[PDB]
């Protein structure tokens, strides 16, 4: 039902999302996560894959023929094509959601100062492109952002406001901190509307863009 | 020089974190599974909510011996959860100094509340959100606080626009001419624009618009 292929020059780095799809999920056939080492489409002996900035500047920049021949092999005219980069959109549940029921995701793992922008722009003339930011921090490349963008997604694959207050289980009592005694108190309505107001406090404490 | 500990059920897909700092050795990075410290057979780390709801939540016992082994007075304390501080940039210039982070990774529903109170009785604490988005658990979190923490540590606004490198046309696209130009003024010009451009469009907050 989704197929997700993702290319990077480190793909062990992608290993533990593999092994962790249920094994029932892909004997029915409702997910496929592939990964592909971008050497295979180096051109050189030296199988290179970045480049000196034009303009000048420190790092470097990966060269726009090497992911240009990788993209035409793996995307076709349905893809979704995802760029983890800090300067993108931002990636949100809104826009899990979204894409959760896409039929083919390809997530492209830059390094170094980027990717040349020509490759997005290219293939934006035939296929939908997404440059997407999962938070305000700067990463070494895109694999991590990768993991958390499958995950997010594929948790919400049929198959596969104001923020949440405090939890509790059992023991009633340790180390001197009793549960909420509203909590065992049998009044349903009066434990959602505690529920409420922590979650009311919390989100003005931690989170008051929210509101 | 700094010590970073993960603590979770799940220590085989911390296995990424293998991306290194680590073979320089200013940095050491330990995995160990919360299963270690428990006592029945079964090894039970989760149990229904009081007050209700759906799932269940991580028990604050096992966690308690957990932390109390591995912890001490000075230890900073992390706690990913969806309802946390927002973990940005400047977050990770903070920790970055750091002689000892621990990140408590969760599951299920979440972990007892009363983990995080008794800690900080001992220790400082920080529940963090990495962004607006629900994972399975924290320890996709974890690797994104780590690579973002380890590359800033000694040793090792606008968002950043357009980059380009060899050919100078590609598929019949031009890299921009003024970029060829050896006018460092110019360059410098060009690229403040395009970053502005790019910021106004994709992240209008930052400079202090709506949406
Ligand atoms: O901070 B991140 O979202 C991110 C994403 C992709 C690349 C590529 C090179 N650095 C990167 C950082
Ligand atoms: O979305 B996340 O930041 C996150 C973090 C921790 C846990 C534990 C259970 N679900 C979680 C989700």
């Amino acid at each position: 039902s989704m197929k997700i292929d993702v290319v990077t020059i480190f793909p062990e780095y992608l290993q533990p999302v593999r092994q962790s799809l249920p094994g029932k999920a892909i004997d029915a056939g409702l997910v496929d996560v592939a990964v592909h080492d971008l050497r295979r489409w180096t051109h050189d002996v030296h199988k290179s894959v970045d480049d000196s900035p034009y303009g000048g500047g420190p790092g470097m920049v990966m060269k726009p023929t090497v992911w240009g021949d990788a993209l035409d092999e793996i995307c076709t005219s349905e893809t979704l094509l995802v760029v983890p980069t800090p300067a993108g959109y931002p990636f949100t549940q809104e826009t899990a959601w979204q894409w959760s029921t896409e039929d083919h995701l390809v997530i492209a793992c830059g390094r170094y100062e980027g990717i040349d922008q020509r490759v997005a722009d290219d293939a934006a003339t035939r296929m939908r492109v997404r440059e997407v930011s999962i938070g305000d921090y700067v990463l070494n490349g895109g694999e991590a952002a990768a993991l958390v963008i499958i995950e997010a997604v594929l948790r919400l694959v049929p198959g596969v406001s104001l923020l949440e207050g405090p939890s509790y289980t059992r023991p009633p009592s340790w180390r001197g901190m009793d549960v909420p005694p509203v909590l065992l108190s049998g009044d349903h309505a009066k434990i959602a509307a505690w529920r409420a107001e922590q979650s009311r406090q919390r989100t003005i404490e931690r989170r008051p863009d929210l509101l």
